[PDB]
């Protein structure tokens, strides 16, 4: 019983943007002040079982100066400098363990793993916490309504600006060919890869796969589904907060990163996702204002494409970077 | 279609404790550096459409002189010293508005209704933050599991010793009667009111209810549902830190200050509760020191004995005031 | 995934009316059937551990002579005449304690708590039985399906007589301020007191709170929930009554009392309400012919605006009585 | 997801029985008080499509002379005295269309299908209203709590015995064998059976599936299924009238029905089945005082057998009655 | 929350429909193929206890001569040559015992019950093996995606031509009367008789009951539900062969044989049907190419209109057989 | 909400054994016959983005002849001789992508990819058909219970023999070493791998984590989860086939596999489970006949060990292998 609007409306369903005035304002000084601390980029060799990969523990400084692990897998090739993908991670998930994340490097690129600040305990575990401004509001269980009532405290500003400083930690890293720098995820970490294509310098390509932190607006409005349900449930309680809920979430929101966004991107959606609802999506796609692809995959939901996604990715950069 | 121990088995269940050696030192330490800052207590009367009860805006000082919202309800009565019942709410719940606290007040109480920090977002709305002990580590979404690898940084270290600090703050009203103070709560409220009836020296009176963060292991192993499944999926995912999960809720069980509290209490118990199942809430009333009751409701969940057991209560304390 | 037709439409949402020649006919011969029985109001004054209020069991003649139960709680005020607030209970629920009452009072508000035949017995208890015009037909489990065939043999024809005949008996009460009768309800609570507005002479109020027994067509429609569903699962197998049924029903509709009520009203909606459907409530609302108001909740569902909808009743009636 | 005692504890499994002094008593006077009012049976043929049956339009006086429909279906063959078959109709159902009933008349029996007083509304239609003993007390929705607080008020008093009565009707019919009379249903229709199994001095053999209405205290326990279920959650609302319930519900448990039984019995039992849950199946089995048999379904939920179980049925009363 | 389009929609609902140039010379071939077979009907008259009907043992080569069973039911009546209702069986059924299928011989058809192909293992049980051309390809459990790749492997294909050879097998048996042959069905049992109208020049009438197998690109967009969903399931993961999955099932499309069937047509449909949703079956209706009627059960999900449509089945065919 | 037995009950449960007397008969003729037909492995290199590794096509013999599909990814290491898994897969998946399998590539290991026969359709996509012995027999929907009525035409007996099949394929590559040939599996990829611990001569150590078919007899008393509800379905129809259908599966009983299996071990199971209950994988882990050991992860479903796992069978196989 599931369905967005059809197919043909979804193609050029383009909905009013809201965003406040000084949406620039707030980014450029974000990451002004973040920039005010060095970036001290650390990748340490580890022993591992890995044999194809040599495997890096990362530290960088993201928001403010905090610590923020990664891995770095570097696969054993000639090459001299190789391409990079820039990897961000879903919703409740964490860096894991340096072999959870393979695929990159076996296809021949660095792969730089972002671990997600204050998450790291659903699916897959993690390592580095959250800093809060101050204190922690009321809020709903979890990260989504996690200091929601000022954009200057809210949870997504600080790991949208670790995301940003993810790239310059990457391309710091000297096997780097920083002319094949991707910025790449599914759900949160489509979203968060959104934000870093709008507001990033580095990054050259965007893989954006079914991208949650979209349209929020309508979302909340259009599926029960957890994580948007988070909000759905904030707003239920905090009767008085609406307008000022959505005015945060417009400084956050894909959709308004991508009508800023000007590097090469590779969209995935899947027609019957639940969770991030083809309507946020094509949202998102349709106002991203660089060069831009979609592959829709009709039956089905929040896993999308999966490893045929995975193939078409590949395809897609070989080909960008010829 | 749940189901527990049978009742003659619950009746005798005493499960063997475990507690770290130095838990009493680790409360002593933490009620001795939060007495260090003022308690501040504010009682501002407010402009209110109540016409039977005079409602104050209550401000005190609780964790590390952290300030934490309440309400002070006086019910308009010729007596001049009144009994007071100290109030703690339920998970995800906050200290609402005035009117929704009219029962105490209304049967000759004044009632002190203490917000939740970092809560108030699921069913009832509350006012006043959490603050982190420094970095807010990995955790699963919601209050179970936030800093539960050290009890330093649990989060339910810094709500219980507000509601100890509640209590000092409920006394120093001047139409408080201080030799009939009384502390309850339900679910997480009664998990509240337990670490409290072993923690401070001011309470006269236990009212426990459905009582919640009882008996961790066991909870545990017993039920899916929420808010317990929290601390289960943190350990499905965080599959090395179980010893130290169960370390760090040691300090807070409350069958382990069921123990050492000697006021009177009520307890109740609905047998077909599987969000607060009845080995747990039996376990804590069993080891419960002081003297005690329980009313036992075979046919009800959660809710317990509702309005039945509201009279229950208000004829527990009439007697035992006598 | 529910949703029901967007605000701009529900704002205008006046579907086609239908009803019987007779349906005041119908009205004005049922109550004055009913009308040719003594009120006989009894106020037995109760022996109650409440303070700031006086408790009175109540009995009155209802439908046909049959006597109903009730509460009334009297605030302990100076005032000699006190406004009243006439209270419908919803659906499974009776009169339970009289502490389960305790909003209207503390507000300073005499408030007559009808109690509701037969039902009693979901989530709050009630003493008053029904009795049936004669045999009791085929039914499905329930009360909306109960004497469905014909309307003089349905159930909310009893219902209804009684709700009439409680503010009748409330006005009798000494203290209550006939200028100042209130008629309230949630869910069948607002839909009993969307029928009194039309049918009493007596009430000077109506709050009208996600109002169920509205729209039954559409209702039948939209959801699958209980306790519509009573109606539809005995369609599903009576398939040779629906004609009959939904002229049964056209008798005791909401939307069908709200063309004739006059009456000042609050009203209440919540947006994602699947119990009661947001097209429902519009439709009784926009045909209300009193002056009026309405609540909008976006995000709720049947819980409405809660006690942000309490708040908003008080400043109402405070404003509409100056 | 559902389980009993195991089957080598359930073939044991003899509960201690609970009745009053009086049960014996209770049915002599509510029988006897029926037989005062003449049964005044009516067979009216039916012009019917059906061609190898004739059926008939019932009409016979069951309790307190209320009038309870049914049909009769005798198919058509040489011989002149026929067996018959007594059907009692499951929970929610009622006696439907004649050509609903073909089973029995294909066998070779005459079939008496009785209607249900006021069901025939979830699953199958039915013409048959209740009519109470005065006042329709408080219930939960449905049939299994209207007029639980006294066995003289009990829903299942009047169907019991319109049973009873329904067997003296279907002997009134010329072409039928008195010597070869079954009784016969499954759940709710088992249930009946093993009353008039007990009470019925006409009744020459019983088919008891799945029985409904056997053990109450301990179904209650074990399953949250409906109808079960109506008795639970009037119990979590009338917290007072525990022993009420049960006291009154020992008047009409199949278990103490089936220690009085004293004709040949064949029973079936789905040891998954969450509605009739299996223990509550052999506790009556076990205490069934005449020969019997009964068919273990070890993977069949309420369906229990089936097809399979009414081939069982034809062979054993094929071998009684030769 | 289930809905179709609205009924004034349903009634004018004609969709483009798809269907390759080679579809009458694909089955012209299929049928061609395996009626060079023998159809070898055997009746072999069994020891029943039906006493009102004689049943046989069926058993004729169906698709490419594989043997397929049936029962062949005959009701003891003077009339020499009788009416005969082919009854297909709905998806994981089979057909049983002789004693689950006496409606139409107690309304005096002839039944010729046949047995579906590998499957009998749900809800009845079945005798009937499938025999694959070649491989069995990779699949969804079930039988909708058996060899689904190409029309020539798929099950379908095979089923059908059982079912058009099994109108022949009836036929061949001496007491049916030819020019009464009804070839009846609901869901699977309705999308077999559909085809079957098309394909069969024996049958004279058709009963098609919320059929399946219909309209198969809108189904599997609408429901979610099963078996529609194995198909779903197929293409969530073949993301590579949505086209060849759907121009395969453009083959075996009840509303491509509907608009090639010219027998008369009694079809029902049931508005909350989630199973075979409305506009599946409307297309195929109203595609339907002979004369026509249509029973619309507008509050009744997959049950359709049950016992009610049963009597509108025996009224049409006497209608029309006269 | 579900448990098995208590994990010290676990350590020790044996249950009795149940095999019939030619269970290694069964399987000597299965492989001899089996072995007639040429092994014929056909590995051909594939053009690949895969950079790390080279990727083979791979055909081989299986079952009677039958050409199954696999992948052989071969690290690019200096190492001359390299280690191998052979991989089986989950239930419903197939072969997929070579890309879907790096983990033990990256580790340095040889990885040989069974395809499953006649499954690859619902979570990863495979290529191999399944054929089989002539008629496929009635069955529930999926692969359980395809050939369920004797062990010859059984599914698994063709599955199991392929499985056997795959490690003389992988031996006859060059780079491989033999004496390190590792199976390896979960679910039903475990106990895959179990028959071939016990039927293959080359093996040198299994992987077995959280097996399926096992213990089937217990499996289906204690889940109704699929796949093993497939069996359960099966025996809910086919009430009379009970004991044909579990002598079948004694033949394919990891359980029984285990008593005969000497090749080192590692299991992993998790106690919350419900898809492979703990106490079936502990009964297989128990009678396992080799050297061995099991991690236990107390806190996961059917996820297991997930990540931490791969990491503790990398850690075993090392050691293992010094």
């Amino acid at each position: 019983a599931f369905f967005d609007l059809p197919l043909e409306e979804l193609k050029k369903y383009r909905p009013e943007r809201y965003e406040e005035k000084d949406f620039d304002e707030f980014w450029e000084e974000t990451l002004a002040e973040s920039e005010k601390f060095p970036l001290d980029p650390v990748f340490e060799r580890m022993e591992s079982h890995l044999k194809t990969v040599e495997a890096y523990d990362v530290t960088f400084s993201g928001y403010r100066g905090q610590r923020i692990k990664g891995w770095l897998l570097v696969p054993k090739l000639e090459e001299e400098k190789l391409p990079c993908v820039v990897q961000y991670i879903g919703y409740n998930g964490g860096r894991g363990f340096p072999h959870d994340w393979l695929f990159w490097p076996s296809m021949g690129y660095i792969c730089f793993v972002m671990d997600t600040r204050g998450q790291g305990s659903g699916w897959l575990k993690g390592d580095t916490p959250d800093y809060p401004e101050g204190p922690v509001d009321p809020q709903y269980p979890g990260f989504m309504t996690r200091g929601i009532l000022d954009p200057r405290t809210y949870y997504y500003r600080r790991v949208f600006t670790d995301a940003v400083r993810a790239v310059e930690a990457a391309a710091s890293f000297p096997q780097v060919d920083q002319e094949r720098i991707v910025i790449a995820g599914g759900s949160q970490g489509g979203g968060i890869a959104l934000a870093v294509s709008a507001l990033s310098k580095k990054a050259k390509a965007l893989l954006c796969d079914v991208p949650f932190l979209c349209h929020f607006r309508r979302a909340v409005q259009l599926v029960d589904t957890h994580p948007y349900a988070e909000i759905t449930n904030f707003l239920k309680t905090h009767r008085d907060k609406e307008e000022i809920v959505f005015r945060t979430l417009s400084y956050f929101d894909g959709v308004n990163f991508a009508a800023r966004a000007k590097i090469p991107a590779l969209f995935s959606v899947g027609l019957m996702d639940n969770i991030c609802p083809p309507s946020t999506v094509f949202a998102a796609y349709n106002y991203y204002a660089g060069p831009k692809e979609i592959r829709i995959y009709p039956y089905n939901n929040h896993e999308g494409g999966g490893s045929f996604q995975a193939v078409e990715q590949v395809k897609f950069l070989k080909k960008l970077f010829e």
